[PDB]
């Protein structure tokens, strides 16, 4: 360390050039060659603005390089010519004559401009260079020279990484190392990151950036500089690409989303794009020389949690709040389980960031309430003005009620307005502490990079200790403040999450554990009877979690047998809702229809699952499916994964697979009439199954549940739970709906059917009850809040309000 | 009305300068009378062999009809009245197929009244049966009778 | 939310007619016809339908009644 | 330009009513450093302008928070 | 129908009449946005 990074890089550039052309003495021509890249190049500008036309200079300078000897191995870039060294050291003498704390590239041009006979002298040159109005005594790690195409349309990540500007990227050593490896390859050195949006592809790149600055990266990249390009257009683009090649691989270009400089073997590039977007790129044999794909897969919740904890600091600092670890876990979990759009890394963060935003919008909480009383005060404040002028002396001068109110309000106002100042102030210091508490962690890490553990110790002791506690007291000072724009918690997260789905009562509260234990209850709240089914399904799922089954399989797979309209689909639906907080988590495959190019029409399935990992998948009439499907299916039951059309497999490990069929129905019923032993039925029914299903299939089934006919009472129970909604609906109008047992029984009667089951009940309840009730409501007979009384009688149900 | 209006700007203008003085006599005393004076004359015309200061539905329905069709319906019929006579209206154009009408009618009535998920169409049906015996007709007639125009139909 | 969705088809037509000739119970027809439907429509679909209305053939009288209502426009236009 | 905050001051503007969110939202965006220039996106006739002139009235009444308390809204035509 | 010099002299003279004078343009905007100048037009469709 001693010279600015600018000039510093310029030297390395010249040095690498010497090597490339196989030279022995790093002479001036080398430094020139790299300094005079474009018309935009500072060396070019400054020089042209002084007089000497740079092009001719560069032109003639390269001529010399071409007229030099070709050495070998240990003689390449062996040393620095006396002339160069002399100029280099003369450049330092010129920086002191200007006050620049370092040697910039322009001060370096003067020196060389001196070591080069034929162009402008100090007098002319210092004047031109001076024509950039000060600002060169700045820092060394960044002189900030915005002249060249790269500096014009590109962000220098390695720079930010140098000044600790980049966010701490954590948990992607493997991907980084792979990227590093690829850059060293001779054949394919241009790695392209292939991944889904939000996964953290760019992170990988900037992560690598930081390592370079720390020397954490191997040789050959040790001094490299990573520049991120950011989308007559091609005029400048070329100005950039052609400027990176002149850097001589000493500068890696990173495109977040050509061949002439590439195929030529001089343009080191790092890409990043979608899977399918890269597949197309894999159609240009000249380009698709395999950019060394590096598929960045979406982090797991645990990893995501670590990542969030990493940036934990930054966010709560750049935004001034306190993000509890509790909330972090929520952002990762809740998103990964109920946010079908974006993918983990991203969405989890967006959640934390977006939940906090509302606390900012929550700043205008004072004015609102303060002014709310203000106006309200003026109301009575002006009202008195009328009661002060009395025509009723001993009847109007009794406004002691209104006058007292003014005082109170004048009090509450003086209260909150001054009380608010506390929060505001307590924040004032806090935000400052979090900043110095940062400037310290920056200062410390800094020292711990230059063994100056002197400071690294005096600070990590006492100093740091203070802030940490100071910025800890200030937070403890803002407990239940009227303006709590600090702690971000689960509720906050759950809320914004509920905003995209439904009920924080569950999203939040409910823990998989609590949920899985009450599972049989919940299910019964909607599915009447069929106890055997619930138990089996519930136990299978419980057995699934807890980790007692192969991780490479669906959470649970079942085959529902038995009659029709007696529970199967309902249970399937209810399961989806109760287990995945929504009936939207269901995915049906009406097999009885896919009797054609089935296979192809599902890799649709993969997609639904793809967007909603946690979901219940229902396959109706499984026997009707053709052997082809059973393969895709069987592939789900085993290894719990599936390869779609494109290729990228979808994960089914988090799904529940329910399959229905009526194969044993008749026999099952028969067994119930003749009332023979359940075991006798199951065995008899199994034989049948063995005639339409491959054993591999029947054997990979967690359970073979058998649904049975419903009992008169069961129906009634269904009628009740069925009425629930109507009620919850009529509730919106404060309208109550009480029915007679006779009424209920009537619905039960008409509702159920031997062969159709409880399918009819709905139509019945609709016609016999809802239709009439509707007419009364429209007619006005049933108003708001009324308690509608329903009873039987001739020709059907009868209604009565009150009376 | 002009005073009452001027008086309203008047007051509000005071509840800004805090001149509670003016604002006082205005809000209390001024506004009271003026508001009663106008309400007095208004009522003073509750009967007018040559006047009607009122703007009513008919008036609205009319200018609306002027941009569409028949005030007889636009006006007169209210959703309630309309939904109750629904089966009649439909039969004025659709002969027979009674089962169809009732079903559709009841569905729609059951729809309003709020007994169904708000996030659904007012009613969805599947017309089965022979050809040219009512289906499209009923569909057309429904559009007209329910939406005051056959222009409310959209075929696919 | 403010629209009415009508869907037509002839899937059960033949069977529906047959059920009327052999004059068997309406319920027997609806059920027989539904089965057919279950073969060309996803249950999710048939289940989200507010109603599955069945139109039937017209009677000589109705036809005359239609003639009348049909004549109406003519009367009107004249 | 037509000074809406002035027309509001004199009480010339008609009563905008029923748009607390949108207004408050604008009140918000009109204080955010990154993006403080709020654009109202909506169909013709919905009442976009009303929102603005509605906001105008609040300013004149002090109904608006701090930082806009004395501001003046000018409509360029 | 310096052009606008006289045009304004006209429009500003109609407003001083106080709506007691309706202006008719066979086949201006500014003194119409703030709110003033009673006008009756006539034109093809596209324009409007
Ligand atoms: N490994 C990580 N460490 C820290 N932050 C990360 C990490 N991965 C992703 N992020 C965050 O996620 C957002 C996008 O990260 P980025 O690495 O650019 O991913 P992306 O997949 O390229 N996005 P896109 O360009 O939209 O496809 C930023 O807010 C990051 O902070
Ligand atoms: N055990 C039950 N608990 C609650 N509701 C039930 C039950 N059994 C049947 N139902 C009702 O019957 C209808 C469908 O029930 P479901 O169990 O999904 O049968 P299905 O398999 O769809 N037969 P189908 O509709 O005839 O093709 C819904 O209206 C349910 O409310
Ligand atoms: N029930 C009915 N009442 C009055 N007119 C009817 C009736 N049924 C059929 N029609 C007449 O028949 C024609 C078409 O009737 P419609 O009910 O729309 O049948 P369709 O199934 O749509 N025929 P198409 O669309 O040609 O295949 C019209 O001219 C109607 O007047
Ligand atoms: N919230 C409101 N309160 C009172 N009047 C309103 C309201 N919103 C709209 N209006 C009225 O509706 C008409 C148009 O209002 P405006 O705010 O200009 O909406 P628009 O959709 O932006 N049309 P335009 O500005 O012409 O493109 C005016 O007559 C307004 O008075
Ligand atoms: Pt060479
Ligand atoms: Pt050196
Ligand atoms: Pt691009
Ligand atoms: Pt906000
Ligand atoms: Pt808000
Ligand atoms: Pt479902
Ligand atoms: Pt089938
Ligand atoms: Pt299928
Ligand atoms: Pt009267
Ligand atoms: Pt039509
Ligand atoms: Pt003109």
């Amino acid at each position: 360390e001693r010279w600015t990074q600018a000039a510093r890089e310029a030297l390395a550039q010249a040095q690498v050039l010497a090597q490339r052309m196989k030279h022995q003495a790093i002479d001036l021509p080398h430094l020139w060659a790299v300094l005079l890249k474009d018309e935009r190049s500072l060396a070019w500008r400054l020089l042209e603005k002084a007089g000497a036309d740079p092009k001719a200079l560069k032109e003639l300078q390269e001529r010399e390089l071409a007229r030099l000897p070709k050495v070998e191995g240990a003689e390449v870039g062996q040393y620095l010519t006396s002339r160069l060294s002399g100029a280099l050291n003369r450049a330092e003498g010129l920086m002191e004559e200007l006050k620049d704390r370092y040697v910039a590239v322009d001060t370096l041009v003067l020196a060389l401009a001196e070591a080069t006979p034929g162009l402008p002298g100090l007098e002319a040159l210092k004047g031109a260079l001076k024509e950039l109005r000060g600002g060169r005594t700045v820092q060394t790690e960044h002189a900030e020279s915005t002249y060249n195409a790269l500096e014009q349309y590109g962000i220098d990540l390695t720079r930010l990484a140098a000044e600790g500007k980049l966010d701490p990227v954590i948990g992607r050593d493997e991907e980084i190392r792979r990227v590093i490896q690829i850059l060293l390859r001779r054949t394919k050195n241009n790695p392209v990151l292939i991944g889904e949006p939000g996964v953290g592809k760019t992170a990988i790149v900037e992560g690598l950036a930081q390592r370079i600055v720390k020397g954490d990266v191997p040789e050959g990249l040790k001094g490299k500089r990573i520049v991120s390009l950011q989308m007559e257009f091609e005029e400048r683009l070329k100005a950039v690409i052609q400027e990176v090649v002149q850097s001589q691989g000493e500068v890696i270009l990173f495109i977040d989303e050509l061949k002439p400089a590439l195929a030529r073997g001089e343009l080191r590039l790092i890409g990043a794009t979608t899977l399918d977007e890269y597949r197309e790129i894999e159609k240009d044999p000249a380009l698709e020389r395999r950019f060394q794909p590096v598929y960045v897969d979406e982090p797991t919740v645990e990893e995501t949690i670590s990542i969030l904890r990493g940036l934990k600091e930054k966010y709560e600092v750049h935004h001034g709040v306190r993000i509890s670890d509790s909330a972090i876990i929520a952002a990762a979990t809740l998103s990964h389980r109920y946010i079908t759009e974006r993918r983990l890394p991203d969405k989890a963060i967006d959640l934390i960031d977006e939940a906090a935003a509302r606390l900012r919008m929550a700043l205008e909480s004072a004015p609102e309430e303060i002014d709310a009383l203000e106006r309200k005060k003026l109301q009575l404040e002006i009202e008195r003005e009328a009661l002060k002028k009395e025509k009723d002396p001993d009847s109007q001068e009794r406004l002691k009620a209104i006058e007292a109110e003014i005082a109170k309000l004048t009090e509450e106002i003086a209260k909150l307005r001054a009380e608010w100042e506390r929060e505001r102030e307590i924040l004032r210091k806090l935000r400052e502490a979090q900043h110095r508490l940062d400037e310290v962690r920056r200062e410390i890490e800094l020292a711990e990079r230059q063994y100056d553990l002197n400071r690294a110790a005096e600070l990590r002791y006492g100093e740091l200790p203070k802030l940490e506690a100071e910025v800890e007291a200030l937070s403890e000072k803002l407990r239940g403040a009227r303006f709590v724009r600090l702690e971000v918690t689960e509720e906050d997260i759950a809320e914004i999450v509920s905003r995209w789905t439904g009920i924080p009562v569950s999203k939040l509260l409910e823990g998989e554990r609590e949920k899985l234990l009450r599972l049989e209850e919940e299910l019964h709240k909607r599915v009447v009877g069929q106890d055997e089914a619930i138990r089996a399904v519930a136990d299978a799922i419980r057995r699934a979690r807890a980790g007692l089954k192969d991780p490479n399989r669906p959470i649970g797979s079942f085959l529902f047998l038995g009659p029709t309209g007696v529970g199967k689909t309902e249970l399937a639906k209810t399961l989806a809702a109760t287990l995945f907080d929504t009936e939207e988590a269901m995915i049906r495959i009406d097999m009885t229809e896919y009797m054609e190019k089935h296979a192809v029409s599902r890799l649709q399935l993969t997609e639904a699952v793809r967007r909603r990992p946690y979901s219940v998948i229902l396959f109706d009439e499984i026997e009707k499916a053709h052997p082809d499907v059973f393969n895709i299916l069987l592939q789900i039951l085993d290894d719990g994964r599936l390869t779609d059309s494109h290729g990228r497999t979808v994960d089914f490990r988090n799904t529940v697979i329910i399959l229905t069929s009526n194969l044993g129905s008749p026999l099952i019923l028969e067994g119930l009439q003749k009332g023979w032993p359940y075991e006798r039925i199951r065995d008899e029914v199994f034989k049948v199954l063995q005639q339409h299903f491959r054993p591999e299939f029947l054997n990979r089934l967690d359970e073979i549940v058998v649904f049975r006919p419903l009992t008169k009472e069961q129906i009634r129970q269904i009628v009740e739970i069925q009425l629930s909604y109507l009620r919850a609906r009529l509730a919106e109008k404060r309208i109550s709906l009480e029915l007679t047992e006779a009424a209920k029984d009537f619905l039960a009667e008409r509702g159920y059917d031997p062969v159709f089951g409880a399918r009819p009940l709905r139509r019945v309840i609709q016609r016999e009850l809802e239709t009439p009730l509707a007419q009364k409501i429209l007619a006005g007979e049933v108003k708001e809040g009324d308690r509608v009384q329903v009873d039987v009688g001739p020709a059907g149900l009868v209604f009565a309000v009150p009376a």
